[PDB]
């Protein structure tokens, strides 16, 4: 149906926009430390501490498939990587401290991505 492209399209340009997102986010990490997967072989018990990994690189994967439906998932993800750090790692770690301030600086892009994605429906 026309119906259904017209929807396609919405979630094409959701994907776009997510894209410009999620590479400001990713450059306000620019350690690298939350790039890709926490390594299983190097964290065995990983899974033990933390019930959903998620990093840059599993988002990336996700939104290429253009599997966020809206902001409010995209934002769940992002949250997950901050929150599964914060958590496993300690206050005095090089870790803990990178999420904290990728926390504090994605909050500026994430206010203004609600406000183009209100904006532009």
């Amino acid at each position: 149906s026309m119906e259904q492209v017209a929807m396609e399209l919405r979630l094409t340009e959701l994907t776009r926009l997510l894209r410009s997102v999620l590479d400001q986010l990713q450059d306000k990490d620019p350690a690298r430390i939350f790039a890709q997967p926490v390594s299983l072989k190097e964290v065995p018990d990983y899974l033990d501490h933390i019930k959903h990994p998620m990093d840059f690189a599993t988002m990336r994967k996700r939104l290429e498939a253009q599997g966020y439906k809206n902001l409010h998932e995209f934002e769940e993800d992002f949250d997950l990587i901050i929150d599964n750090c914060m958590k496993y790692n300690a206050r005095d770690t090089v870790f803990y401290r990178a999420a904290v301030r990728l926390r504090d600086q994605g909050g500026v892009v994430l206010r203004q991505a609600r406000r183009e994605v209100d904006s532009i429906g």
